[PDB]
């Protein structure tokens, strides 16, 4: 569909870190104890509408004194374990086939109401990425690949951080939504990106390359939660190394609007924000052949959709 | 709805220039002869979808050599007799109840599948504003008022320029879809905003705030056609003194979009593109009192439905 000329690559070869989630434990900080994640217990605002979704156009300033204009959408889910759902590219058995698909099309088949795309994917061959675990059923196993996480549980509990291969394999308390990203924006409402360089990137990795994936400005998305426990999507336009946001500003960005946890999702060319099934962001690949831009056909979608 | 902040105004009192077609006739120049508006057959391509709708985000520069980015769509019509409909806010009557509504709203009275803001209003009254033919009723006649055209024949002829109230009068073919801008953007593919600055503004007007009105930037929108016949629909996203594009600047882009004839719509804060029901664009009005944006109530709304 795209021409994917707006690659955000965090990795230059193999996707996520090689270091087990063993070794996250012991370079985390002593802040935090021996645990590598966080919870909250969901919203169930059972009498407001099922999500609100906000436009936002703002002068973003960074380091250098330079200010910019960003636009792009924040979404409050009030009952995320009724309306939150992680979707295989296309419809289920997606990922089985390295199936690509776009946000629009994967979201008319659950009638999501807000769309955004998931995770990360291999560009060349159409492989998910990370954990991925939709509506219960479990997609894909990294084996204790160690990026950020985001799921929800059984009992509506919500979980960011990073977690072990057996963590997703809990059957107590079993995750029914997964998805996987890269870096850990906020955790408990403070900036984290330090420490997610050095537990999503090792020793054997170009750390630059990493870090410039984090200081460069492009197209982003987010998912968090607030201090009431609503789901917190964020989505900003951009284009690598011209418009939109670096990680930097976007977790500012959702700390000033009480975001307590947050993970950083796939962006760049894949940035999209469907409304209702109707594309409603400015997606920045270009289209085969010509100047105008095209949405990119992605994997794993984040769909909101009826209770 | 939202708190109209985002105000672009041609005129300071009442609407539309004083003097009279025969007057405005006189004025242009002698190139185009006696006829101050232009035609085309409209096309039907009744084996091609019913549009076909691009999004751009383009690099403008200004007379200052500043380089500013813009976003916004480009809508292109196969079969303008038979797709294309003028809708008074809310649906049929709304004009004589000075009512103003949303372009999502209006839109999906009548399942449009593209939708854009249409014609100017009185922000204070919500009064209709320029001549109305909406699916062959008339709505409004301005009495005259020499302010740019677009109006589409029942034999399907496309009309732009500068009409008398005869000419929409006329039974022998009778207008179907009529509205009225601000600006005659293009004329035989040449810009000519210095000739609408002469024909659509008097000295009962106040010609600074007019003149401002076109060398501002802003959000724009606008209606033309090409060779084939198409119906070009333009909007791009801004708001004034701060982002998006001045006349001059929507004139040169449309030109080298291969756009024959054009005129600009209702700006600034009005300026909305509706897909398919669903908002998607970056509106400038803040909400009221957040400062996220907010979709302006407006007035006429321009609708591209089924065939
Ligand atoms: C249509 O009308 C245009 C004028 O309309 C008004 O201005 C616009 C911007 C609105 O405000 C509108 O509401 C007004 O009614 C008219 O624009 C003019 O077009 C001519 C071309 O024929 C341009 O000529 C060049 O002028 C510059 C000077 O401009 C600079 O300095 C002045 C200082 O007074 C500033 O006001 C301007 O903003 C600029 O900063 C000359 O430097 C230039 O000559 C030099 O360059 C050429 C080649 O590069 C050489 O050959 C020369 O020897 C010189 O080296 C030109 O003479 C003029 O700038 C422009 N005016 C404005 C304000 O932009 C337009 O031409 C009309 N269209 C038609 C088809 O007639
Ligand atoms: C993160 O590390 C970089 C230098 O490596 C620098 O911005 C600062 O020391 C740290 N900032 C935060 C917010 O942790
Ligand atoms: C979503 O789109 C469908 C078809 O385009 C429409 O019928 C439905 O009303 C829309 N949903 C909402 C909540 O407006
Ligand atoms: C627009 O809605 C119609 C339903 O009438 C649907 O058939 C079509 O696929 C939709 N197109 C887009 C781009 O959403």
């Amino acid at each position: 569909h795209s021409s994917d000329d707006d690659l955000l690559l965090p990795y230059t070869k193999s996707h996520g870190p090689s270091h087990s989630h063993r070794y996250v434990r012991d370079c985390q900080p002593v802040a935090h104890g021996t645990v590598t994640h966080e919870t909250q217990a969901a919203s169930k605002h059972s009498n407001s509408p099922v999500l609100e979704s906000n436009i936002f156009i703002s002068d973003i300033t960074d380091d250098s004194g330079t200010h910019r204009w960003v636009s792009g959408h924040i979404t409050e889910v009030h009952d995320p374990l009724r309306s939150v759902s992680v979707l295989e590219p296309g419809g289920p058995g997606g990922c089985a086939h390295n199936h690509r698909e776009l946000v629009e099309v994967t979201a008319k088949t659950r009638k999501c109401l807000v769309a955004q795309n998931g995770g990360y994917f291999d560009t060349h061959t159409g492989q998910c990425l990370g954990n991925i675990i939709s509506d219960g059923k479990l997609v894909r196993n990294s084996g204790g690949i160690q990026n950020a996480q985001f799921g929800i549980r059984k009992d509506g509990t919500l979980v960011f951080g990073y977690l072990s291969e057996d963590d997703i394999l809990d059957q107590e308390n079993p995750f029914v939504q997964l998805i996987s990203g890269v870096v850990w924006l906020l955790r408990k409402g403070e900036i984290y990106i330090n420490e997610s360089i050095q537990a999503e990137c090792d020793k054997t990795q170009e750390t630059g390359n990493f870090r410039h994936f984090v200081d460069v400005i492009s197209a982003r998305t987010a998912v968090g939660h607030d201090k009431e426990g609503k789901l917190i999507l964020f989505h900003v336009d951009g284009q690598t190394d011209v418009r939109g946001m670096n990680l930097w500003q976007v977790a500012k960005f959702l700390k000033d609007q009480n975001v307590m946890n947050a993970i950083n999702l796939d962006g760049g060319g894949s940035a999209t924000y469907v409304l209702n099934g109707s594309l409603a962001s400015y997606p920045s690949d270009h289209c085969n052949p010509s100047k105008w831009r095209c949405p990119r056909a992605i994997s794993t979608v984040l769909c909101i959709h009826e209770r």
